[PDB]
């Protein structure tokens, strides 16, 4: 049926609008290059105003998210999935950090199932038994892992076939050729396929070396890259 | 209010999911964070103008014109008023985003942050209008809503009296967080730490940062080169180190 199924078990079913409704996410489930399905652990409660968070033993700040309701909803996905070989995902920063390395890996997989906490987290217990990996957006903290889940489905989907380097980008211009006497670079209004190609690379490098060093001492360069870095720095002010 | 944002982006309405859900929408609510919002499509030159066009010298993809942008930027810029608003555009270009930007983020006045979309935006808007570039981490997305959400997100957490805990949550002391437990004591033949119910809170405390420590050790030791350890946490992390098994 699908390349990618995607499980988000998540109290915020609504806010994953933002990947169902837009963008190429929202054009690859339609494709139905991606299925999305969304799992309340609201909905697996047996009480009151259907709670799912408790206060912490040891006391301290803040709530924690209990383990029933969230057994419902990942046992029910995990039923949802079929025979796909599905990861269990938790959304935490004390996981590892995507990268787009890390990213093109996760668009190996023929089911995510991806877990969003609230509140100070999900029980210790629930990780050491129903996850298989924690991934990081970020050395940030976020209120909740629903934005995080949504973030990796974008930079995931981007990668799945016809859904459409360890550098930087170079700059980007459109109409028009002069706005407010700034002029587009002339390389670009020349038809030269070879030139652009060549002023763009040397420009990606120039920004990579200038801000993110630390990607090109990861990827070692190719002679034409080194000559057209070295071009880059030697000719500016 | 505290924190006036606003966002120019092409779909003002994906900004639901922090508006209408979670502490940012509580925090709108009380009126720590005003949110709006500025579509740049409704600022083209006529209706018949798109607010992306083909790129110079070919490539993939489109790039959004600088007009609209131009035209969104000053209508929001007008809108913040007396205060002193920060233009964030969130590119991977950009510096990354880290707690501690986070907090150095929460004492603006008002930010105003540029999704971009297709390619990017002209180079030509950036060089004169923009004030910061922020990165959330070192992976491409199909635009910068997320990214500008999770800004956001981030920075209404540290607002007095938006919420667990601004001051306890990783990042902030250097370290990662401790483990967290709730009800029941037992469960999958698996017990809550005793000292979490029977111990005090000095006990509770060291506990925590042991873990803390070492769960920074196993993941994250480039964390731990940048913070030093002090004494009692070399011996902490000793321990921990230790009784792994
Ligand atoms: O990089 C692209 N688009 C960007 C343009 C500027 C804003 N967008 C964005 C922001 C981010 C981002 C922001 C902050 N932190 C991490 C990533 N990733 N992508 C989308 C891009 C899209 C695209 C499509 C086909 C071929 C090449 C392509 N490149
Ligand atoms: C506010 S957090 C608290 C997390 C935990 N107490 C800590 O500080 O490490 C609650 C939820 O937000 C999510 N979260 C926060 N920051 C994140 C990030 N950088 N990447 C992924 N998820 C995040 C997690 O899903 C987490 O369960």
């Amino acid at each position: 049926q699908s390349m990618l199924w995607v499980g988000v078990v998540s109290i915020f079913p609504e806010m994953f609008r933002a990947i169902s409704d837009y963008g190429i996410t929202s054009r690859a489930v339609k494709q139905g290059l991606l299925t999305l399905t969304c799992w309340n652990p609201r909905v697996y409660t047996e009480d009151r105003h259907q709670t799912v968070d408790d206060r912490p033993f040891g006391g301290g700040p803040g709530m924690v998210m209990k383990i029933k309701p969230l057994e419902g909803a990942l046992a029910d996905a995990r039923q949802a999935a079929g025979g796909r070989k599905a990861k269990v995902i938790y959304l935490s920063p004390q996981g590892r950090q995507l990268t787009q390395a890390g990213v093109r890996e996760l668009a190996e997989e023929e089911a995510l199932i991806l877990i969003a906490g609230r509140y100070e987290g999900i029980d210790e217990r629930f990780i050491e038994e129903h996850v298989d990996e924690e991934w990081s957006i970020g050395d940030y903290v976020l209120s909740g892992g629903e934005l995080p889940a949504m973030v990796l489905v974008d930079a995931v989907t981007r990668l799945l076939p016809g859904a459409l380097d360890g550098l930087l980008d170079c700059p980007h211009y459109t109409r028009p050729e002069v706005y407010a006497d700034k002029r587009v670079p002339e390389v670009l209004l020349s038809g030269n396929h070879e030139h652009i190609r060549r002023w763009r690379l040397q420009q990606a490098l120039g920004r990579t070396w200038e801000r993110r060093a630390d990607l090109l001492d990861s990827r070692s360069l190719s002679g034409e890259e080194q000559k057209l870095l070295a071009e880059y720095i030697r000719q500016r002010d």
